[PDB]
């Protein structure tokens, strides 16, 4: 009783000792259920011997582990509340979540953690049936506790446990009691294991994964591994099943492994225990290996997730079953051959994304509904791979990826980004035991899953000798999967794959000790033979993914460039509530948390509620499995599928002139994997009306799959066909000292002769303008334009910082000229302005306005940009229209928001969306909603014609600049229109340095665009 | 006080937990002294800041850790005794030492150890001066504690500590007190670390290495590494010195590294702290690297141990010294290039031996006198390398090897030989932390020593993924040394060198999973490129080392065969005392210890008191650095030295006829390393007297070295020169029914006509025989003949077992014929015997005795051996002479004991030694003292002539067989003579299977020898 007390238990402080990562934990193993019936094991029916302890527990919060009363070990505290397990207590409000990227949330003084260490005290009272107590072993499983904990059962201390993302299991046979039992779990927010958990995410704590009780027989299956070997043509396979036992060996004991394809058994093997000779002392008496021969196995892949059911049965020689274990088995082979990663003999092209385990309401607790949602959304957008971002995932995730077909990179829970230098602990042999635990237990838990094709040693922990040791350990224990690791320059001896973070396609980034080469240059470096897959690329923070097409062009052109994982899937935003009780998305620093990294937690392709960003469609288009070439009248369709024939594919093609359909067709796609199919279009229309003929093809899946509905579009492409160039009652000008007035029927135009801008336009007696039409050279800065710069530190190389230093946001227009001339059939208004900042002219705009007798006002704009000023974000016009209309109609690229470096997915057509659809609700507001390549734009009574880019919304660029949260934005009086002749790219290679390519930068000195308003 | 008590401290049972190998231990580092004066640091003068705690401590022994009273933490027990530290308490008699080879001394149930765990309680009361307490850090160092311990200082628990062969250091600053202080050390014999310490040696426990107090400044040198890079010709070298600091960094802090050659400084470097960029977070602020350029460095080797003194000084910018550290630096390079291990660019030939840390009186406590004795004896016998057998050694050993010139293989303390299978724990990731500690701390402690050229991962622990991980870790941390490991077949991915245990030269041993190829066949295996050095070969148990010349012939013939380490240096025998108080050598089971492996602990080339075995001279001759070829009149001398010229070498040559010197000479040896020198002998004598001319050369060192005296013979060789064949009063026979009597003057011969043997010989009236002269076909079995077989289990393939099964020791002679004929000038006695066992004739011996008128009795022996009986151990005669003489004089190979497969070191000559010198006192008695190639033997009045092998002593073969200890042997009435025509080899490849080569086996069916007695 004295040694079970908190005074004795907490005196050693195992959470400040990296030599102690666990006390009384059982060995790691593949997931178990201890079925007592082979048919239930085979059918994956719920097991009576696995009992979930999830539900309502009792919880008390304490500032430090020394504030917890000794009475809590005996009975529940009066001040304790009832909470739901699994959960995070920051999501219940007991303290604040912390978002930090690189800097540790605590003082960096390893292995010591703050004395004020927030402590959660969990209690559960539960009942155990006496049959569990009479015979067998009863263990508790904690699937995840953040970050360290101590365990009591009926007042007796059981074990400690540290690692937060792997299951923790303790034997409870000697502690449980017939009838009512109590569990006491003391959870510490900080431990020595927090130094290895510096991943860029919200810092939360508690029992955030499922807690369960498992009953096993005394003689039990303790471990089993499945391996699949193949011949050269994959027509024959061998399933090797190694089974280990615990308890007393008996001669009558047998293990049978049966393989099942649906309800049909395909192979079976029975043997007594006792393996082959290992060394001079013999072999494993408590192990057995079964070799099941499979002829014409069905191969697992992301395209066809062919799964077998393997049932391992421990039974007596007479036949009585003791315990059954089951796992899903995929027949696939992963290997790197001649510098290429092959799956089933074919080179892989990774269409991957990094995924964190995040929920906007439950924090870091994962449920099956959200996992299935994520997987379906990924596969509907042509992703075939997922990287478990910097920790092992919820166990159900790997099973779901097996069943649905996603390749998985499983990562050890090891990140030390905030260490100086980054390898300070990973080059220290005193932390080798902790890292080795974090790697070995992950491999032991997840080595049977077919979706797992690559092991990862962790993320951003430098390069140390511990990494080399653990890489070699993984290669020895599991040779069937390659190992990757990015720290230390992404090409060290601890990686089988060059996996740079945000390396660019064509630009080298020569950092002093860890250079970031361009991916094409990296491949050809002297002595380099390995394949390159970017572990992180195309940073998706806010309005991002510019230059994605460049990455995918390089991916398809260079063999050893085998793809990458986009960073990342979902924004790690949380839900807060305002004074009115309404929910809003929150990022770093919105909870009062100690030094934070603000909005850098939201880098996802979908919002926290899994609503897609506009960049998701760009990723889908660039990652599509069908490539199209147009030669004259023939469409060539190339299949990028490696294994499957296009047996649920149908190509639809349309020809339109200006969004007016002229021809349409449909052919069934019959193309072999990596094959070609030539498609002859019928005699195509030859219209005589002016316009540009457009050919659009689409791949539509007529039927439903497990992850998609009927009619799912999986690929598309558009081309320009033959163009036909266009070959085809006087406005009255009134002059006053203050204005230029032009009248034509019910239409009036006002030009202020002091500002040199069109102040007002009348239709009848109704004003059309709330703000004058003026040149705009700036945008509300994007996250890529800001890039790590802040008001306190400031990065002078960021685009927003250079624009502010040059005075683009503070530039003042000076009227250089303003003259009106009445032509024979039109009124000509010629204006000139100079935008100057502190005696330096940045831009000159010379404009012409021509109002003809047909009511059309053609505007010609010529803009000069000083070569020594930083390149402007846009050359266009902006105004606030007085009218709010429900629908926005335009002819151009759409229907989603698209930008000059992110418009490949956009198709030219006629689009009609509501005004709300024209605004992208980025949680951090910025410039958004732009539509490029637009020839015609209609909003209410106004039509704009030409070749321009535009965005339309109820928010101004100034409001988007000055507002930090999207729930603090208010619709303004009218509609803000931003029509642009030229727009700068958005970047996306990274979000801490400028990443817009030079060809997407407005670097020409002179620009010209025309525009018609009618 | 409650948490410091034994009830709370011992409740966790950290000695049954392999997850806990230490509590509150400081980091491992190179040896420190914390000099406060640079000159004292340079001159290696004793440091005032390092205080030895060796002396008289207080000791109490307990059956289990739970028997220790709580009062012991406060004051010394009345029952406690005063003992000397360092020591082993088994050597003080508190419990018995255990000798076991493979089987664990405890029940194999990891990680659990017996409840009855013997416990030693050590106490020291000491004083600390207040200057130590005012400022700085005070730490205690335990150089070695077996096997685990807990530490208290003034009643407060400090730390646990497990690993037994590496230093354990604990900070005592917060525990010490001004004035008197008490230390309490509770030492446990068994822990979870005992499973990794299953080395074949005596099992002892206690504080067997030195205990010391170190005072360091608060700002201190925490770690430093020295590295030497070279150019292609080794004319230029760079000394890289990396220094780490602990405490608060200050800008005025400096580190200076100066290199000293004697009293002359050769290089120096000063720098502030702050290393180069390591990664994206920068570099080590608390580290600095100095690069000292050395032109024409003097290179360290075993032949010339050229040493530099490096002084590392932490000091302020103004100049004030804070702390100085010093280490001896050798400039050498070790690398494997094209399958050869090179030192300083030259291929190495390892003349190595395995050495255990053993003392016959102090157990496993090492002192400088015995270390120096061992090193001098090794270098005097042409050893140039030593393998630290299965654990890191006493720190002074590496320094002594640096100063004297021995190559060192440093081995981690990891052996699991008794596990089934052997890799049960080394393939378990739950033991990876313990093994990683045992490897990393050894490397960290010993990485600066120039004598250490090869790292070893341990011994006989199978092959697991932990070995691969730790091999990769060593390769990453210290690339300057290759790593070897023998477990798992000696050629796995965890070794840079193929290092088989007892692989043979020409015979393969194909074991099921771990085949032991012949070393020549191993090199050529498909895909094999690595060098081969036998980590253990030529087992030296008892009368052993037969076939050593075969190993060394292969070593010099095959390039990639680069030598090996003999097993082993010294017998691990202990000293017990009889009833009369006299000391005797004891082996396993002589202390009553639980199942033991008897005399298998004594496999040394020298006795426990470091007295050489006869096999040491054979090793010396086979390992000599000068090879000799004789062509006509010219001696060709080849130097096997790689670096040194023969500048202390002088060749002496002698020509003798029958031990009578005819010519002698002397030439100064002037031969370059790996060079040749032709030596023209003067016109050699051409004697006309019959006999065989013999040329003997010797290499004598005229001067003294650090390890040898003046006149040291280092190499020798003998050849046969021209031979001149020999070209050049009646005994009365009396016949009776019982005897044949021959008389010639005062000489009489008696032949029993019932046994058919010469019963008695008279000179005057004095009997010359105590036992009749009879054929002998057996020997007292050697350790190689016994080979693991015992009366309980019995190995049927052992030579002694086959001889006993065939009945060689129980064979009975049957008289086939006995007839005497008187020739014209002589008496002819013809006898025939058949030795039969259960109706099966094994040997037939037909003899002729011819006594001429000159008193000579020539004996002709013809022996037939049945082809289906096992080959006999010898074909000779044995008798017990009635006379004991002081001197044994013979002309033949000598003067040491030599056998047909161990006679290359023996030289033909005339030898005169006392009768005691003719007996080898092997601790386990056996056949010994044999001298081969003997043409003349004189013992008192008797002369024996012919070509024979003989051994002469006061012990009979039956007595040697029936006696198990050499102190239980008693001299018999007369002298036992064993003259043999033919003798079987002794073997030595291993001592658990038959190892005598077929050409050394008496496999011919018929044998003949002649003999003259006069
Ligand atoms: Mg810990
Ligand atoms: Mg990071
Ligand atoms: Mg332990
Ligand atoms: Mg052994
Ligand atoms: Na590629
Ligand atoms: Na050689």
């Amino acid at each position: 009783m004295i040694t079970d007390s908190l005074a004795v238990v907490l005196q050693r402080r195992d959470w400040e000792n990296p030599g102690v990562t666990q006390l009384n934990r059982l060995a790691a193993h593949p997931p178990f259920a201890s079925w007592r019936n082979s048919e239930e094991a085979r059918t994956d029916r719920p097991s009576q011997q696995l009992r979930s302890l999830n539900g309502e527990w009792r919880f008390a919060w304490f500032p430090a582990p020394e504030a917890v009363p000794e009475s809590w070990l005996e009975c529940d505290l009066p001040e304790a509340d009832t909470v739901v397990v699994p959960s995070n207590w920051q999501m219940h409000g007991y303290d604040a979540p912390i978002y930090t990227n690189v800097t540790y949330p605590i003082t960096v003084n390893p292995p010591f953690v703050p004395t004020e260490n927030p402590t959660g005290c969990y209690s559960l009272t539960f009942n155990v049936d006496e049959s569990w107590l009479q015979e067998g072993q009863t263990r508790i499983i904690f699937d995840g506790v953040n970050s360290a904990f101590h365990l009591w059962c009926n007042g007796r201390w059981v074990g400690y446990g540290q690692d937060s993302r792997l299951p923790s299991e303790f034997d409870l046979s000697a502690f449980l009691r017939a009838g009512e039992n109590r569990l006491a779990v003391m959870v510490l927010r900080w431990s020595d294991g927090s130094y290895l958990e510096d991943q860029d995410m919200w810092r939360m704590s508690g029992i955030f994964r499922d807690v369960s009780l498992l009953h096993k027989p005394t003689t039990q299956i303790s471990d089993f591994h499945v391996a699949t070997r193949f011949n050269d043509d994959f027509s024959r396979a061998v399933l090797e099943a190694e089974v280990q036992m615990c308890g007393e060996l008996r001669d009558y004991l047998r293990v049978t492994v049966s393989l099942w394809q649906g309800e049909t058994q395909v192979a079976s093997g029975t043997a007594p225990f006792g393996g082959e000779i290992i060394d001079e002392r013999g072999g494993y008496a408590d192990r057995v290996t079964l070799r099941l021969n499979v002829e014409n196995p069905k191969l697992w892949s992301a395209e066809i997730p062919n799964l077998y059911r393997a049932v391992v049965e421990l039974h007596t020689a007479d036949g009585t079953l003791i315990e059954a274990e089951a796992c899903d088995v995929g027949f696939r082979e992963v290997r790197i051959e001649n510098g290429l990663l092959l799956l089933n003999g074919k080179p892989l092209l990774i269409r991957g994304v990094n995924r964190h385990e995040h929920h906007p309401l439950h924090g870091q607790v994962m449920d099956e509904q959200t996992m299935v949602q994520d997987i379906l959304l990924m596969k509907q957008n042509n992703f075939n791979a997922v990287r478990c971002s910097h920790y092992p995932n919820h166990p159900l995730w790997y099973t779901l990826c097996d069943r649905y077909g996603l390749y998985v990179v499983d990562e050890a829970n090891i990140e030390t980004h905030g260490m100086v230098p980054m390898n300070r602990l990973t080059d220290d042999p005193r932390w080798l035991p902790a890292m080795s635990e974090r790697v070995t237990r992950m491999v032991q838990r997840d080595r049977n899953h077919p979706s797992v094709i690559i092991w990862s040693l962790g993320n951003e922990s430098g390069h140390g000798a511990n990494h080399d040791a653990l890489y070699r350990w993984i290669k020895s224990v599991d040779p069937s999967r390659p190992v990757q690791y990015e720290g230390g320059g992404a090409d060290t001896t601890a990686t089988d794959i060059i996996c740079p973070m945000y390396a660019r396609v064509d630009e080298d980034q020569p950092f002093p000790a860890v250079p970031k080469w361009s991916i094409k240059k990296w491949l050809s470096l002297p002595g380099e033979t390995r394949p390159l897959i970017l572990c992180e690329y195309a940073h998706a923070m806010g309005n991002s993914l510019g230059g994605f097409a460049k990455y995918w062009q390089a991916f398809r052109q260079y063999p050893r460039l085998q793809g990458g994982f986009v960073w990342d899937w979902v924004d790690q935003s949380l839900i807060k509530y305002d004074e009115n009780g309404n929910p809003w998305s929150a990022y770093g620093g919105d909870f009062g948390d100690t030094p934070n990294d603000r909005q850098f937690c939201m880098n996802g392709l979908v919002f926290a509620d899994r609503t897609p960003h506009p960049a998701l469609t760009e990723a889908k288009h660039q990652q599509q499995f069908f490539q199209f070439r147009l030669s004259g009248q023939t469409i060539e369709v190339t299949s990028e599928y490696l294994f499957r024939h296009s047996d649920n594919e149908l190509l639809h093609w349309m020809v339109a002139l200006d969004g007016k359909p002229l021809a349409s067709g449909e052919v069934p796609l019959d193309v072999a994997p990596q094959g070609k199919q030539l498609i002859e279009l019928p005699e195509l229309p030859q219209p005589e009306s002016a316009g540009q003929l457009w050919l659009t093809v689409r791949v539509v899946q007529p039927n439903a799959t497990a992850w998609s509905e009927a009619g799912h579009i999986s690929a598309w492409q558009q081309w320009r066909l033959a163009e036909n160039l266009s070959v085809t009652a006087i406005p009255h000008l009134t002059t006053s000292e203050m204005d230029f007035c032009i009248e034509l029927g019910n239409k009036r135009w006002q030009f202020n002769r002091q500002s040199g801008f069109l102040s007002q336009m009348w239709i009848g007696d109704k004003k059309q303008l709330l703000t004058p039409l003026r040149d705009q050279f700036t945008r509300a800065p994007l996250d890529n334009d800001i890039g790590v710069s802040e008001a306190t530190r400031i990065d002078p190389n960021a685009w927003v910082e250079r624009w502010k230093a040059a005075g683009h946001y503070q530039a003042e227009a000076a009227l250089l000229q303003c003259t009106a001339d009445t032509l024979a059939d039109a009124v000509l208004i010629t204006t000139a302005h100079a935008w100057q900042h502190q005696g330096k002219t940045l831009f000159i705009s010379r404009k012409t306005y021509r109002i003809d007798g047909s009511g059309q006002m053609a505007i010609t704009v010529d803009v000069e940009v000083a070569s020594d000023t930083p390149h402007p974000a846009r050359i266009g016009l902006n105004c606030q229209l007085a009218q709010v209309a429900e629908r926005v109609n335009w002819l151009g690229l759409g229907p989603q928001e698209n930008y000059p470096d992110r418009l490949t997915a956009a198709c030219f057509d006629r689009w009609d969306l509501p005004l709300s659809d024209m605004y992208t609700p980025y949680v951090f507001p910025s410039e958004n909603g732009l539509r490029c390549g637009t020839r015609e734009l209609n909003y209410g009574p106004h039509q704009w014609r030409g070749d321009f880019q535009f965005n339309i919304s109820r928010y101004s660029q100034q409001q988007l600049m000055e507002t930090s949260h999207r729930h603090l934005l208010h619709a303004e009086e009218g509609t803000w229109l931003n029509i642009d002749g030229f727009h700068m790219g958005i970047g996306g290679d990274d979000s801490w340095s400028p990443s817009v390519s030079a060809e997407f930068q407005l670097s020409a000195g002179r620009y010209h665009y025309q525009l018609v308003w009618c």
